[PDB]
């Protein structure tokens, strides 16, 4: 039993009943499972295990939720719960690589209490020393854990990671696991935030990655759809299979921005004002605007710190004595130096002892014990600085928002905002407010991040939108209302450049995407295409350093070119590398300043994706020195000695 897609094949084995999933390579298969077993209930602790093979029903020319394509439906019964599986998968004649997967369970004389659905299952095949993961749960740890991490096979421990979506946890529904020959990427197939787990597994000679969702109480005779996904079989590293999941998720309604619409302010070289940390003033800022208008700096953010309380959203008396005349102060003097202005803010906080919480308690979330209810951390908790959550569906909640959005861009003058220091929305329990289920507030954060958007967008077509979902992957439902992200509180160079290369997967290789400025790594942020940021005072070298790397940014502009993430593969090819093209030129970053992935001694360089029929001249574009003279296209081969970074440019000779 088998259905094919483009560049996938799906097959099933009846005895067994398992799943193996094949990506083409040339003219024939790899295989990138092995043979796996369908997601099944869990019940009591333990999931279920006696299920049998009734059917398996292959339709070769059908159309399914991306398309014509093909469906394998698989039906499974229980004789211990009397539950009738139907397991779906359909394959696309168009999407590459692309699974898309449903459930449902059919209950019989009785009730059947799942604790939690396993939706679908791959232990990567091939593996031999090390997998590469990308983790997309918003659970924490923040910051100072990776989103990509390394399951090392050779070593004690053993990888685990639940990769949670939740009322504590909200960043990426996707997960994937890859070696050499590639891997295998699962993501949850819905067109809104609900909960549900992509966890990564490492088994005793390998990695499983997954996917799973709430159970329920499925009454007797009663028909269930209990979750959706998408998996995405792929050669390379994980840019691979999110981009996949990116072109899978167009199907269902959740579309990045098109290229073409996003405003040029939003490639902007950028400036934001924690020079002095909270003690920034108004005259403190403005007196930089020349020198970093000088160096090619074209936008400022006013950073954290301008505030009264969130929610309420007005300017602090300290900082602006006088009233809005002093925030069109700072934004005309940002706007006369040919800039735009960025504002800091926090949404869906209503602060604490805000006027709104004051005012109209109302308006915000309500824990199961009547209590108003904290914006989380992820994992669970709060920090001092969070105030109440707002509740996305209370409409004066987020007028609260638009109103915020439409004084500051047409009463102070602003041009966009930087959303920061959020994360995941509680559940809610206010009467009130008649909710479908406590987490209804979790599953519509995001409506928050839309209605704020669209309010900005009325304002100016051009206005930019960030959020930060700080030391976390950013909440996927956010990403269709941005126009640039940042790698949100990188804690090394080997964060925030993989999370450039992943942002773009998801994006689109034209989306802005920064590097941030959490440590100054400049080469970092030239290299990946990403937009050079910086908040430091800076002075002597520190400050000729800044307007070097400026000056190189405004040069080579690859934050504005096309990101080619496909030619090499993070972890196994030698160097950690990153591509654009920008001007119909290949530029090419080599780094080992990565301790997460770097090359023992000095391995050779190879440029890939030139044409094989031209020769080239290397460029070092930093240093302006010809690293190699004259290299054909299809053995672009030469060895350079560099510390940290080589950032090259293959110029075609004739
Ligand atoms: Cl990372
Ligand atoms: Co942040
Ligand atoms: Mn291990
Ligand atoms: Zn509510």
């Amino acid at each position: 039993y088998a259905i094919a897609g483009n560049g996938v094949r799906v097959t099933y084995d009846a005895d067994g009943q398992t799943i193996t999933l094949y990506r083409t390579e040339g003219s024939g298969l790899i295989q990138m499972s092995k043979p796996s077993p369908l997601g099944g209930p869990v019940i009591g602790g333990q999931e279920v295990q006696d299920f049998s093979h009734i059917s398996c029903d292959v339709e070769q020319s059908t159309s399914g939720v991306m398309g014509s394509g093909q469906r394998m439906t698989i039906t499974s019964q229980s004789m211990s719960t009397g539950l009738i599986r139907t397991y779906v998968l359909e394959t696309s004649d168009i999407e590459e690589g692309v699974v898309y997967t449903a459930t449902s369970y059919e209950a019989g004389a009785s009730d059947v209490e799942v604790s939690w659905f396993i939706g679908s299952v791959y232990e990567l095949y091939g593996a031999e020393d090390r997998i590469w993961s990308y983790n997309g749960g918003g659970e924490g740890p923040m910051h100072y854990y990776d989103t990509l991490q390394k399951i090392d096979l050779t070593d004690s421990g053993k990888f685990s990671r639940e990769n949670k979506q939740d009322d504590t946890a909200a960043s990426i529904p996707v997960s994937d696991i890859y070696i050499a020959d590639g891997g295998i990427t699962v993501g949850d197939a819905s067109a809104t935030r609900r909960e549900v787990h992509t966890p990564v597994q490492e088994t005793s000679d390998s990695a499983q990655v997954s996917i799973g969702w709430p159970g329920k109480v499925i009454a007797a005779g009663s028909v269930i759809e209990i979750g959706e996904s998408f998996a995405v079989v792929h050669p390379g590293d994980y840019y691979n299979g999110l981009r996949g999941y990116k072109n899978a998720m167009d199907h269902l309604g959740v579309i990045m921005p098109a290229p073409g619409d996003i405003p040029d302010s939003s490639y902007d070289l950028r400036w934001e004002s924690w020079g002095w940390g909270f003690n920034w003033t108004i005259d403190l800022i403005i007196g930089k605007l020349d020198e970093l208008q000088a160096a090619g700096v074209k936008q400022i953010t006013l950073d954290d710190g301008w505030y009264t309380n969130a929610g309420d959203w007005a300017l602090n008396p300290e900082k602006f004595p006088n009233g809005a005349s002093d925030a069109l102060r700072l934004t005309d003097a940002i706007h006369e130096h040919g800039m735009t202005a960025l504002l800091w803010w926090r949404p869906c906080d209503g602060g604490i002892d805000s006027i709104l919480y004051q005012q109209h308690p109302e308006y915000f979330v309500m824990d199961a014990d009547g209590r108003p209810a904290r914006l989380p951390t992820p994992g669970g908790g709060t920090n001092p600085s969070l105030g109440y959550a707002l509740c996305p569906m209370a409409d004066g909640a987020i007028a609260s928002q638009v109103d915020f959005v439409n004084r500051a861009m047409n009463d102070w003058g602003f041009d966009g905002f930087k959303g920061d220091y959020v994360w995941s929305m509680p559940e809610c329990y206010n009467p009130a407010h008649n909710h479908a289920s406590p987490e209804e507030s979790t599953e519509k954060q995001s409506e928050i991040y839309r209605v704020s958007y669209e309010a900005m967008v009325a304002n100016d077509p051009n206005v930019f939108n960030l959020l930060c979902n700080c030391g976390t992957p950013q909440d996927y439902y956010s990403l269709p209302y941005m126009t640039q992200i940042a790698t949100a509180d990188p804690t090394s160079v080997d964060q925030t450049r993989r999370r450039v290369k992943a942002y773009k997967a998801l994006m689109g290789d034209y989306f802005p995407v920064t590097a941030d400025h959490n440590n100054i790594w400049y080469p970092s942020a030239v290299g990946t295409g990403s937009v050079l940021i910086e908040k430091r005072d800076l002075s002597g070298t520190a400050k000729e350093e800044y307007e070097k790397w400026l000056g190189i940014a405004d040069t080579v502009q690859l934050q504005k070119g096309r990101f080619i993430g496909d030619l090499y593969s993070y972890g196994f090819d030698p160097y950690e590398t990153y591509v654009v093209a920008a001007d119909g030129v290949m530029y090419y970053a080599f780094y080992k300043d990565g301790s997460k992935y770097s090359p023992t001694g000095y391995p050779d360089i190879e440029l890939k994706g030139l044409d094989p029929n031209k020769m080239y001249r290397i460029v070092d574009y930093v240093n302006d020195r010809v690293v190699a003279t004259n290299l054909m296209g299809d053995n672009a081969v030469f060895n350079t000695r560099f510390s940290d970074y080589l950032l090259v440019k293959a110029v075609e000779i004739s």
